[PDB]
């Protein structure tokens, strides 16, 4: 009945507990110390953190709960606006975009992405295949490269050529700036000292608005038909109202697709070889796989469909660290949690995802451990137990476009090269909104095979 | 490219290969003479087994391969109708039904069993703990009576009393002559002489003799306790899909299913994992050595049960060497070619002969016929569709958790409560109906006198 609650700071309640550099890491320590949930207050706001799947399966009843903007998603509205991710679900501009945009990320949506993806991922391929002796990887900055591409050339016709940059794009370096100044107004009043974060805010919003001005433009003057998300977004019309989406929302739903459709795909090809580069065993499997089933220098749609030793070694990546750690919830009426915590109307949830996913009674004692054959029956794993791409109605749209891409591209990499973990990469996980192992480099040797 | 094929009976091709008493073991020596494929041709059937992880590992992808019903389930349905193991992936009762009843074998519905499984396995160590000065045991009889009553108890409130009888259940009695019937419709040269018009008339009344046992289960819990067990998900479980529960027709197809597929493999596993452990007395006594520490109270629980990882492992080598349903059939989805030298046409049919997979040297090494239950430490390290008793895929056995809960619970105290004596020197003897079970398997246990 009593919640437990981590230590305070005085009138700042709980808030410099998030005054880190890796503050997820810190809240599942506290969730290890607390247990399932436990109460964390701020200045001007109080949520839970959820860990267990008893309690986080209440919370996914869509009759009992909606989804909450996290403080993260509420700053994130300065650039993102009403798109898909930062809007409540009552907003209008939500379901009009949900109808509207459903149909880009079919089946039949899928088999037309997958020759632009394979455009990029042979880029990849070359570019590794072009290493001199003894030159290295840097792996999160070349998936990095990947992702961005493909949500570019398979959204939107547009090409960042991240292969041809040794440094970010423009793009990228001021969506990383705008995102730490996100970061930085979570763990701080409004001084004139901030006066130059809050122009650097604005400089490097309208940096992104420019790229979206030139994508939409190009669109208007291309004169070519693409069948891609933008056309989508321009042409399609909700079924309920009749009407497309109007100027505003297409700029943030551009944005908004530009950044969700990168940042956590790349960490969760990054987290995926490093625990193949861990597990020799399982990499053996996973390569065995990809040799016999990609049998074509150009993988096709069938052929990816048809890895399921990949796709399971990606969802137990997935597993340990999922890449977008948390969501939120609110509760729609006063309810009970566990029939012994009282929830009233409008408190706050937060799911921490890798916690969750470290439930012992669920996946048994040895969670820690990195094994894809967990994974091998779907319907062993109970209900809310995984919940790497969100829940219900507001689960994350473009799920099957990332497994589809980083299972096509580790597919090619695995029958590509042989990996070796030269420098005994101690894992480092870096945390913006999302994570990644920060410093993960490899040494790849062709097993020269043409493309 | 050319594939082999055993000797052949003129107009019956290799029918009479199989009119013997150990079919799978007979085809088993074939594979070792033949290799990883061969061809098997009976009277209007074509069919091929596959020995080898190598192609094992392609016919198990589900795009490209779905699950047939061999002769033994086609037959097997004018018992089992539709129920779950012998209906075609296409007919609408399978998902159907696969929807409703897969939440009665999740983790919550376990542990809501785990007391009425405890509840049998005491009445079979205080059998053994009654018996005189050197009487033995008869181990697939007694694993046969705890499977049973096991999956009446659990899945429908209804009690068989195994061991209250000296003969077994009149409904065993019934199902094992209409098994073995379905046996005898395999093996036949011609299906239809005149000496086995009243082997059918017998076919007829063991069918009417299991239905009515399902009108008793039925009408029982129709009058009214709340349960929520199996037949409870059967009886007032909704399809998420269509909405709409499982008719009549099929709960008594599903019921008759259960009551079959619910013991008859389990008590073959037991039975062989009882075998292997009197024959390789330094795995029971690494087995035992475990059972002492984890189960420390008189009553074991569902999460000690989960701490005996040497007596899964156990089990799961068990199943490696003898697993208790010998095989399964696949069927091509679309014209295809496997392993690169053998091109098949759609709708060609394959069997996976399941003992002999389980015996790939390339995959299991020299030791392949030793009782290793170490082999199953790390996953991982096994190659990709090299253990398959349980079957693959959405076709994979929907009671494998409750059969592995069951039987590492019963084991272990098993082990815990008795020692256990090879007064015989048995010498393994593998019967054959539809499954493999260890025929005359006796031992002596002396009870280590642990109250409960
Ligand atoms: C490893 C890859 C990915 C992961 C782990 C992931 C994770 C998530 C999660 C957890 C949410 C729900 C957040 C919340 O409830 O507040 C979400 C929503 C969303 N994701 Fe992703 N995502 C991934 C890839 C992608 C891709 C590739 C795209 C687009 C191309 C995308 C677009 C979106 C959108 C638009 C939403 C909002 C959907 C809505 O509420 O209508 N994501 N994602
Ligand atoms: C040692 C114990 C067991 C073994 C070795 C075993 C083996 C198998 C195999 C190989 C299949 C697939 C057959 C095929 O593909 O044609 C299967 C399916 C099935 N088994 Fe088991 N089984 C065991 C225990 C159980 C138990 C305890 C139950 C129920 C209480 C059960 C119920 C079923 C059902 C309903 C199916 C059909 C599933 C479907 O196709 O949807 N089995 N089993
Ligand atoms: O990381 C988060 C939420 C961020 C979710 C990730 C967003 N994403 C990206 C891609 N898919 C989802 N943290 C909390 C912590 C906090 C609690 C109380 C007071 C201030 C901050 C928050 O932002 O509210
Ligand atoms: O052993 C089998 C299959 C037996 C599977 C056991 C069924 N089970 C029980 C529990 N879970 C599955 N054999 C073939 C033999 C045959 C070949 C050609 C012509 C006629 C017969 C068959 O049935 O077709
Ligand atoms: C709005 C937004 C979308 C995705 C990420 N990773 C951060 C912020
Ligand atoms: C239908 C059927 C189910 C189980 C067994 N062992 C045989 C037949």
């Amino acid at each position: 009945k009593e919640m437990p609650q981590p230590k305070t700071f005085g009138e700042l309640k709980n808030l410099p507990l998030l005054n880190t550099d890796k503050p997820v890491q810190a809240l599942m320590k506290i969730a290890d110390e607390l247990g399932e949930i436990f109460k964390f207050e701020a200045p001007g706001r109080v949520t839970r953190y959820l860990s267990s799947q008893r309690l986080i399966k209440e919370a996914c009843d869509e009759s009992r709960f909606d989804k909450n903007l996290s403080q993260a998603l509420k700053f994130s509205r300065d650039f993102a606006g009403d798109g898909l991710l930062t809007s409540w679900t009552h907003e209008k501009n939500w379901k009009k975009a949900h109808n509207i945009l459903l149909p880009s990320f079919s089946q039949q949506a899928m088999k037309g992405y997958h020759a632009m993806m394979v455009d990029i991922a042979v880029q990849l391929v070359q570019k590794w295949e072009r290493l001199n002796a003894d030159e290295h990887i840097e792996v999160p900055e070349d998936m990095t490269r990947l992702t961005l591409d493909t949500i570019g050339l398979c959204g939107f016709n547009y090409r960042f050529n991240s292969f041809y940059r040794d440094q970010p794009h423009p793009f990228i370096t001021s969506m990383v700036r705008a995102l730490d100044e996100v970061m930085n107004k979570l763990q701080r009043p409004d001084d004139p000292a901030y006066d130059e974060n809050k122009r650097q805010f604005q400089e490097d919003i309208k940096v992104m608005n420019d790229l979206v001005d030139k994508i939409i433009a190009d669109r208007k003057a291309s004169g070519e038909q693409s069948d891609d998300l933008l056309t989508h977004m321009l042409n399609g019309k909700d079924p309920e109202t009749g009407e497309p989406l109007d100027d505003e929302n297409i700029r943030y739903q551009i944005i908004t697709f530009l950044i969700a459709g990168h940042e956590t795909t790349s960490g969760l090809l990054s987290f995926a070889l490093y625990f193949l580069v861990k597990n020799p065993h399982v990499l053996q499997k996973a390569a065995e796989e990809a040799a016999r089933v990609l049998v074509d220098p150009v993988p096709s749609y069938k052929q990816v469909k048809q890895l399921k030793y990949v796709g399971m070694v990606l969802n137990e990546a997935l597993r340990l660290w999922p890449t977008a750690p948390a969501f939120s919830l609110y509760a729609k009426e006063d309810t009970v949690l566990g029939g012994e915590y009282p929830l009233e109307k409008g408190d706050e949830l937060m799911v921490l995802i890798p916690q969750l996913h470290r439930d012992k009674t669920i996946w048994g004692d040895d969670v820690e451990e990195f094994r894809p054959e967990r994974f091998e029956n779907p319907s062993a794993i109970p209900q809310h137990a995984f919940k790497p791409f969100g829940n219900g109605q507001r689960a994350c749209i473009g799920q099957q476009f990332a497994l589809h891409e980083a299972t096509l591209v580790l597919g090619m990499m695995l029958k590509h090269f042989d990996f070796e973990d030269h420098t005994n990469y101690e894992l480092d996980i870096k945390e913006t909104l999302t994570l990644k192992p920060e410093g993960f480099v490899v040494k790849a040797k062709s097993k020269k095979i043409p493309l």
